[PDB]
RNA sequence: GUUCGCGAAGUAACCCUUCGUGGACAUUUGGUCAAUUUGAAACAAUACAGAGAUGAUCAGCAGUUCCCCUGCAUAAGGAUGAACCGUUUUACAAAGAGAUUUA
């Protein structure tokens, strides 16, 4: 019941047609970005890897809303998508929090993995980093989270 | 962006929207590493040389070196694995003899 239909799957709710279509536009545009496109380059290489992050994070902003802010879905329909992995719980989990309602993935605010303790500095608002660079006179020497190629998730931002 | 409070607007049995404000919430990724010739795989082929002792042909096993390869290996193999089988003058005098030689 995650990915494939099998006979264990129970058929899929009502409203499930209108949301399909744009479902199947989320499907076929991972298609392409799972292939491998030969590149040389190691800054080309996980550049590709952060189209996936933002086309996973981007379809289960599409089930949140519709579902927690919209209501446009039973909860039939909800569990259904849930469970047939179209929308990831954790991560709708973390947006229904105070703080978290904008945030990029899960690996960006996971403490152990980093050298410090600390979140990524996507994590950072936008006013904040533009303070201490006054404080230095260059602007900003940060453009992109290595793990998601995020330009900034927080909230206030 | 959410939420709490505040100040207004319009609708208004004070409710719904919208604008202006205070506080809260959330807080510093990654690299020892840049994408062909100029910071370092190897082999095969070719050319030369030829795989111990001995009168001669052979089983080998060691030790020594700022020598390794294969192997899980403290096993066993790798020409008995390889390289060593070259060069070597003073802790130094005692005894005597001749000759030279000087107060
Ligand atoms: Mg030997
Ligand atoms: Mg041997
Ligand atoms: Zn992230
Ligand atoms: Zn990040
Ligand atoms: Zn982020």
């Amino acid at each position: 019941m995650p990915r494939i239909k099998t006979r264990r799957s129970k058929p899929a709710p009502d409203g499930f047609e209108k949301i399909k279509p744009t479902l199947t536009d989320f499907e076929i545009q991972l298609r392409d970005a799972q292939k491998d496109k030969s590149s040389k380059l190691a800054a080309k290489s996980n550049e590709q890897l952060w189209e996936i992050m933002q086309l996973h994070h981007q379809r289960s902003r599409y089930i949140y809303t519709l579902y927690y802010k919209r209501k446009a879905i039973s909860k039939d329909l909800y569990d259904w998508l849930i469970k047939e992995k179209y929308a990831d719980k954790l991560l709708i989990a973390k947006w229904r929090k105070t703080g978290y309602e904008k945030l990029c993935c899960l690996r960006c605010i996971q403490k152990n993995e980093t050298n410090n303790g600390s979140t990524c500095i996507c994590r950072v608002p936008r006013a904040q980093l533009e303070e201490e660079a006054r404080k230095k006179g260059t602007q900003v020497s940060f453009h992109q989270c290595v793990h998601c190629g995020c330009r900034g998730c927080a909230s206030t931002d």
